Formats: structure tokens, sequence, C-alpha cells
């Protein structure tokens, strides 16, 4: 289930952004979370399998397109659908909008959008 972010699981959040190569140090990635929780036009979710929080995907919001900045999942769970289950329901959540990679999650992006259904 793909949840908003909320500041209970900012610990976490922080842990799964780490995963990302542009995430290299604690206070890039409490400047992430800050964006996220300041700027109105991005927006951070999480994904829950049962409990356990082990997904975050992380967007901006830019007229007709909703670009993909931030995608990870949690080591253990990873190679069972759940990084696409995200991109996924997210063109779901937003689907006025064009669903966009940035440099950064653009080949991951281009993987799950070159599969069949
Ligand atoms: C990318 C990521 C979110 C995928 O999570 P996942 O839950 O394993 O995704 P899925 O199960 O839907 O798909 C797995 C497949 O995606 C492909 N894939 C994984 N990482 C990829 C990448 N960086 N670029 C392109 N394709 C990738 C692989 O073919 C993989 O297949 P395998 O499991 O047989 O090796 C995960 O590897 C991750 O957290 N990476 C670290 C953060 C990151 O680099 N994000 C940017 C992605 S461009
Ligand atoms: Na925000």
């Amino acid at each position: 289930m793909l949840i908003r972010y909320k500041k209970s699981f900012e610990k976490i959040a922080m842990g799964l952004l780490s995963f990302m190569p542009n995430e290299k140090d604690l206070k890039q990635l409490q400047q992430t979370i800050k964006d996220y929780e300041t700027d109105t036009d991005r927006q951070l979710f999480l994904w829950k399998e049962d409990e356990d929080i082990v997904g975050a995907i992380g967007v901006e919001k830019k007229d007709s397109e909703v670009e993909i900045r931030h995608i990870s999942v949690n080591p253990s769970h990873r190679h069972q659908g759940i990084g696409k289950q995200m991109m996924d329901a997210l063109k779901h959540l937003f689907k006025t909008q064009v669903l966009v990679p940035n440099e950064l999650t653009q080949s991951f992006f281009e993987r799950c959008q070159g599969q069949q259904d």
C-alpha cells in the first residue's frame, strides 16, 4: 500500500532514501526530507508490506507532469515487484498527469515502462 510520508516515519524514510546514488550523507538526507516536508510541489510516499515500511518514492509535481525524483526499496525486500508496484500506484494516484523520470530514476523507470502487463 502506498501511504503519504509522515514525520513519525522520518527515520525509516531517511534509511530508504540513503540507497539513492545522490544521497551520500546524513546532512544531504536531512535536507531532502525537509525539502519533501516544506515544498508543496514535492511529495514523498512510503510503501507498506503488511506492517513493515520497505519502499519510498518521492516526486515533484510540475504542471502536466509528475517527475519521480527518488525511488528506493529496502535491500531485503527487493526483486519482489515492489519497486514497480510503487510506480504503478503513483501512476494511478496522479492519473490526470504524465509520470516521468529525472536523470536519477530514468533507468529503472524505463525498465518498468518496457514491460508487458
Ligand atoms: C531500483 C529499485 C527501487 C528496484 O526495487 P525492486 O523492488 O527490486 O524492483 P522490482 O522488483 O520491481 O524490479 C527488480 C528489477 O529491476 C531492475 N533494476 C533494478 N535496479 C535497476 C536500476 N538502477 N536501473 C534499471 N533497472 C533496475 C532489475 O532488472 C531487477 O531485476 P532482478 O530483481 O531480476 O535483478 C531498487 O533496486 C533500489 O532500491 N535501488 C536503490 C535506489 C536506486 O538506485 N534508485 C534509482 C533507480 S534508477
Ligand atoms: Na511536501
